[PDB]
C-alpha cells in the first residue's frame, strides 16, 4: 500500500501504491487512484492534527502520491484506539458490530510480522524496550487524535469507528505520530445510514471501493477528487 | 481439575480431583493422588501468603481433598505472572524458552469459553465492569505474591517460571485471592537441572507427572506425602 524511499538523514518519502492487501496477505487487489485518495486525505489529516498541537511527521508534499516526511526512529507498535466495536474486537469482548463503547479503548500491537503483530500490554512493551512513561505519553496522544478526528468527521456526518496509528521519535526524543490516515487505517461509517466508507469494503465487498473512498474525499473537502 | 459445592453465602467447599486437561479440552488424563498433592501444595502456598499480609480464600481444610473457602464476587479474569520465559509468552514475544525477564511481566486474560480466554487491557477490563484502580489493586497483589513465592521456593531449590491467579472481591470490597495455587496453575523448574516440575510434564510428556508433583511436595515439606 505504501514505500518509503530516504533522502538523508531527516527525511524520506512516503509512496502511497494502488494496492490493497487483507486477511494477512492472502487478499490481494489494485484499485486505480487509491494511492492519491489515501495520499491527500492522510495530509488533510495530518494538517488538522498539527493545527491542535498534534506532533506528525509530515513536512510536505512532493507532487503525485508521495509526502516528504520526518525520519524517525519508529517504534515497533500499532496503536489503535476503537469507539464502535468491530472487526478483531468482537472476538475479544462479546459485544456485537456497532456497539457504542462507554468509553475509548486503546489498543497495542507489537509489529512482528513472524508472529503476526500480536496484542502485547504495557509490561511486554517495557521487555521490548518501551518505558512506562513513553507508553503513557503514547496513549495520550493517541486519545487526544481520536477527539479531534471524531469530532471534526461527525460534522461532515461520518463516525470515527476505529484507527490505527503508527509513531516513533524523533532526534528531540519527541514522540511523534507516523504512517498515515486514511481509510485503509480507519473505520469510517455513514452517520444516517452506518456503512462501510472505508477498506472494509474491500475486506467483504461491500460494494465499490473507490467510490466509498472518494466519497469520504468529497465529504471532507466538499468538492470532487481531481487524481 | 476442581469441583465448587455450595455450603452458604459465606463459604463453599472448593475440592480437589485426579483429573487433568490440556490444550482446551482436547488432551485428558487422571492421576491418582493428584487432587490430594494440589490440595494440599495450595494450603501451604495459602497459608504463607496470609502470613505476608495477602487476602485469600482459603478458611480451613475439610478432609480428603477438600477445602473450605469463602464466597465471592468472582472476577471473570485469569491473572499471569511471568519471570522466565515459557507457554504463549514464546508466540506474544521473541524469546526463547528460559530468557530471564529483566522484570515480570503481569497478562490479564477474560475469562470466556466462547473466545477461549482472549488476552485483554486495561481498556477492555473497564468495558467489562472493572475499574483501573481495581485493576491496578490486582497487579499489585500479584506482583507481591510473585516476590513471596519466588523467594521462598528458590530457597527450596525450585524456579517460579510463571504462575495463574484468580480473584474476586468479598462483602466488605476488598480484593481477595481466590482459586488454587499448585503445580497445575504454575510452572516450577528445578534451580540445578531446569526440568518441569508442574503441568507441563503432562502437557509434553517430560515423565510422571505423580512424580514430578510429589518431588515439589516432597522439597517444600521436607517430608513424603501420605495421601
Amino acid at each position: 500500500a505504501k514505500k518509503m524511499i530516504p533522502i538523508d538523514d531527516d527525511k524520506l518519502i512516503m509512496e502511497f501504491k494502488d494496492d490493497a492487501t487483507a486477511f494477512d496477505g492472502t487478499k490481494k487487489a489494485r484499485f486505480k487512484g487509491k494511492g492519491w485518495l489515501n495520499a491527500q486525505l492522510s495530509v488533510i489529516f495530518f494538517k488538522l492534527l498539527e493545527e491542535h498541537g498534534i506532533k506528525t511527521h509530515f513536512i510536505g508534499v512532493a507532487g503525485g502520491n508521495r509526502l516528504i516526511v520526518e525520519k524517525l526512529d519508529m517504534y515497533p507498535l500499532e496503536v489503535v484506539v476503537r469507539n464502535v466495536v468491530a472487526g478483531s474486537l468482537k472476538k475479544r469482548l462479546p459485544l456485537p458490530e456497532g456497539y457504542e463503547l462507554p468509553e475509548p479503548i486503546v489498543e497495542l500491537y507489537y509489529k512482528n510480522d513472524e508472529l503476526h503483530d500480536p496484542m502485547i500490554n504495557y509490561y511486554h512493551a517495557k521487555v521490548l524496550g518501551i518505558s512506562l512513561d513513553e507508553i503513557k505519553k503514547i496513549e495520550e496522544i493517541a486519545l487526544k487524535v481520536n477527539e479531534i478526528l471524531k469530532d471534526y468527521l461527525a460534522k461532515k456526518g461520518i463516525i470515527l469507528v476505529d484507527f490505527k496509528l503508527e509513531f516513533g521519535k524523533d532526534k528531540n526524543g519527541d514522540i511523534v505520530l507516523a504512517d498515515e490516515i486514511s481509510p485503509d487505517t480507519c473505520r469510517f461509517w455513514d452517520a444516517k445510514t452506518k456503512r462501510s466508507l472505508d477498506k472494509d469494503v474491500f475486506r467483504f465487498d461491500k460494494g465499490d471501493l473507490i467510490e466509498a473512498y472518494k466519497e469520504i474525499y468529497e465529504r471532507i473537502t466538499g468538492e470532487k477528487p481531481e487524481f
